[PDB]
Order: C-alpha cells, then sequence, then structure tokens
C-alpha cells in the first residue's frame, strides 16, 4: 500500500491520494525569521489531567497511544482554536539516525523524531467527521531532540516489545502525556493536512517551540519496531517522516516574540 520506501514513500503517495500536492500540505519548514508575530494568539490550554489512555497499537506505520474520546476528558482549547478539540491518540515520527526524524523542521534543521498529540473539534461530534472539515483537527506537534532521559516516555518505551510488529496491540491504561510536554507552551500555528494518507486538509497545526529531550537508548528502542507484520519479512520501523512540503500561500504565525 503507500509506505516509506524506496517504491511506495512520500514521492508516490500522489498517486493514490493527489490531495498529496494541495494548497495547504504537511509538514512544512518553519522559517523562525519569517513568521509573524501575533500578539492576538492566546496562551494554549492543554487540560490532560482526566485522560483515560486505553491501549497502544502497531499500525504498520507508526505506533499509536489511545484515549478514551467519548468525553471531555483531555481537551485542547485557546490558541488559535475556536470550540473543544479532545485528545484522541498521540504517535511519533522518528529517524534512523538521530540527525532525521522529525517532519517539520525549523530553519530546515531536522530533529530525532517528532510527537503528534491528535485532537478533534467536537462539534463535529466524531474523528471520522472531523477529518472531512477544514478545522476539523489540531495537532500539538513537539519536537524530541537527544540528549537526557526524558522520564515520562519510559512506560511507552517499554511496552514497545509488545507490539513490534503490525496489527500487534497491547492495553496501554493510566498513561500521563503531561509527562511528554516540554516547559514552555510557545508555538507557531500554520493550516495544514495530516502527513500521512490521506492526507486530508483539516489540521491546525500547534508546533511549540522547545523540544523534548530524550535518550539515545529511548529512540534505539523507537528503532526496534517492525512496519512488517509477524512472519512477514522484518523491515525495521524508521524514517516514517514525510518530508517538508512547500508552503504556497500560507503564513506561519508564533505567540512568541
Ligand atoms: N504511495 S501509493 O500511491 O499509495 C502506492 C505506490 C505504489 C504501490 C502501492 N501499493 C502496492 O503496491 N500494493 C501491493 C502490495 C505488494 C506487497 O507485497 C501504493
Ligand atoms: N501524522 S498526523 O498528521 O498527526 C495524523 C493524525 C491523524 C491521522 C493521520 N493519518 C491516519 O491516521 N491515516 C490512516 C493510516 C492507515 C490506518 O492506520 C495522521
Ligand atoms: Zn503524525
Amino acid at each position: 500500500h503507500w509506505g516509506y520506501g524506496k517504491h511506495n514513500g512520500p514521492e508516490h503517495w500522489h498517486k493514490d491520494f493527489p490531495i498529496a500536492k494541495g494548497e495547504r500540505q504537511s509538514p512544512v519548514d518553519i522559517d523562525t525569521h519569517t513568521a509573524k508575530y501575533d500578539p492576538s494568539l492566546k496562551p494554549l490550554s492543554v487540560s490532560y489531567d482526566q485522560a483515560t489512555s486505553l491501549r497502544i497499537l502497531n499500525n504498520g506505520h507508526a505506533f499509536n497511544v489511545e484515549f478514551d474520546d467519548s468525553q471531555d476528558k483531555a481537551v485542547l482549547k485557546g490558541g488559535p482554536l475556536d470550540g473543544t478539540y479532545r485528545l484522541i491518540q498521540f504517535h511519533f515520527h522518528w529517524g534512523s539516525l538521530d540527525g532525521q526524524g522529525s517532519e517539520h523542521t525549523v530553519d530546515k534543521k531536522k530533529y530525532a523524531a517528532e510527537l503528534h498529540l491528535v485532537h478533534w473539534n467536537t462539534k463535529y461530534g466524531d474523528f471520522g467527521k472531523a477529518v472531512q472539515q477544514p478545522d476539523g483537527l489540531a495537532v500539538l506537534g513537539i519536537f524530541l531532540k537527544v540528549g537526557s532521559a526524558k522520564p515520562g516516555l519510559q512506560k511507552v518505551v517499554d511496552v514497545l516489545d509488545s507490539i513490534k510488529t503490525k496489527g500487534k496491540s497491547a492495553d496501554f491504561t493510566n498513561f500521563d502525556p503531561r509527562g511528554l510536554l516540554p516547559e514552555s507552551l510557545d508555538y507557531w500555528t500554520y493550516p495544514g493536512s495530516l502527513t500521512t494518507p490521506p492526507l486530508l486538509e483539516c489540521v491546525t497545526w500547534i508546533v511549540l517551540k522547545e523540544p523534548i529531550s530524550v535518550s539515545s537508548e529511548q529512540v534505539l528502542k523507537f528503532r526496534k519496531l517492525n512496519f512488517n507484520g509477524e512472519g512477514e519479512p522484518e523491515e525495521l520501523m524508521v524514517d516514517n517522516w514525510r518530508p517538508a512540503q512547500p508552503l504556497k500561500n500560507r503564513q506561519i504565525k508564533a505567540s512568541f516574540k
């Protein structure tokens, strides 16, 4: 199907998903000198205290930690957003080498990985409806650099052995996503898309300025996952990132001077 290989990777996706060449595709390079400070942007409101994680799933392109989104338990509000967006899942994109892995770039710099906390706009009732709307999703993107370990990531790292291959899932309750956030909620924001097929143009991107640091051992454990299913030839799940796409008629806004 689509993937990240030589014959089915990002440069092939437009053949099945013509919106890949659309007007608001993601990710993009964030040119920090060209981003415009907008003093009218509100602080983000991240309300994760009642979050209910349920499960972790290897879907063959990343792993998703999924949450109960049937009530307003973990929500993102404020910032550029109107209304309330519910956390449905988070996942990461990462590299085969510490010098690559992020989807967004900052002044062309690539980070080792990028966390996506995915939220949907409650006025659309469910995630499947929301992805059909230009303001249907808000994805909070957080860069990962390699250095000190991130203690709040370790429970994720340690369960990965149980979901090595595509289609495997494991119970993953009581995980607190607040342990994945940096100190500052300063952010850049722009209208964009899902970064994997179907590449729908439904995302308000909110990318935090401050990266989190994770250890080399933590990211090494991401790289032991597999894209394939069990009993299929082993292909390490690495370099599951889409490169930067043209900014076209968009302006990136910054919440900070
Ligand atoms: N990236 S994409 O336009 O969705 C794309 C490009 C090239 C091939 C495919 N899909 C397939 O080849 N599916 C057949 C799977 C054969 C694996 O043994 C999808
Ligand atoms: N990478 S991202 O822009 O945060 C994002 C967020 C939510 C959904 C998606 N894309 C998908 O789920 N695509 C479906 C992939 C095949 C089913 O596993 C991407
Ligand atoms: Zn993603």
